[PDB]
């Protein structure tokens, strides 16, 4: 009955809370919230491998990928564990996540504990760019806010 | 060769970055980095068991005690498993921390990644304090500066 937590911060006005519940070890994460302060439409929202904030985000490194995969959406196959795709945010800036992964985890191997979620500036492409980078990177732009996963009550 | 990293903040000007490494999983962990704004003297330095950062410092909930014992000092047997002692502060506010301890650690029952570590207004008493309090927070006061550990490069 494991959960965790990241509070998402930033240079800037994005600001969020986003929580994480995964029931069963062998089973998948839910993983909902709120986000503010956001550019009207979707965003890049993925897991990065670090949870280092020294240098602000950029410290987080790139995008969590222990088994060594090219970018893809979360419903993908061929994608980045700690890739979980888009969040959407709405008018007044609020974006109210609600996603179900089973990729990611709270346990093992793909352990995300401990490592910083990041909510980006432009939309994930979901590795169907064509380009270079959008297999890397998904095209998502800029670092807005991020943190660091911790273990919650 | 397992490493991490927290950066600490807070409400007021006590800031800093605290950097661990555990070379190897059976082994003790190295403790080391530089913390400053912090009042003259000695300072409390503990573990605590929840990544919560919600409510800030206070949402990361008590020392991190997972063999369900009491309070005391690194050296001590019985202790808390993130009881990690005292910090000490010099003249201009600045805590070169350095320490090295065989109790907390970077993988398993014991694993410290994802959860909070948190420099306190007074200095903690080690457990020696007498009073029933001492054996629970070390009498070591209110939370000045905090932030959830992560995993490093
Ligand atoms: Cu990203
Ligand atoms: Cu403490
Ligand atoms: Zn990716
Ligand atoms: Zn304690």
């Amino acid at each position: 009955a494991t959960k965790a937590v990241c509070v998402l911060k930033g240079d800037g006005p994005v600001q969020g809370i986003i929580n994480f519940e995964q029931k069963e070890s062998n089973g998948p994460v839910k993983v909902w919230g709120s986000i503010k302060g956001l550019t009207e439409g979707l965003h890049g929202f993925h897991v990065h491998e670090f949870g280092d904030n020294t240098a602000g985000c950029t410290s987080a490194g790139p995008h969590f990928n222990p088994l060594s995969r090219k970018h893809g959406g979360p419903k993908d196959e061929e994608r980045h564990v700690g890739d979980l795709g888009n969040v959407t945010a709405d008018k007044d800036g609020v974006a109210d996540v609600s996603i179900e992964d089973s990729v990611i985890s709270l346990s093992g191997d793909h352990c995300i504990i401990g490592r910083t979620l990041v909510v980006h500036e432009k939309a994930d492409d979901l590795g169907k760019g064509g380009n270079e980078e959008s297999t890397k990177t998904g095209n998502a732009g800029s670092r807005l806010a991020c943190g660091v996963i911790g273990i919650a009550q």
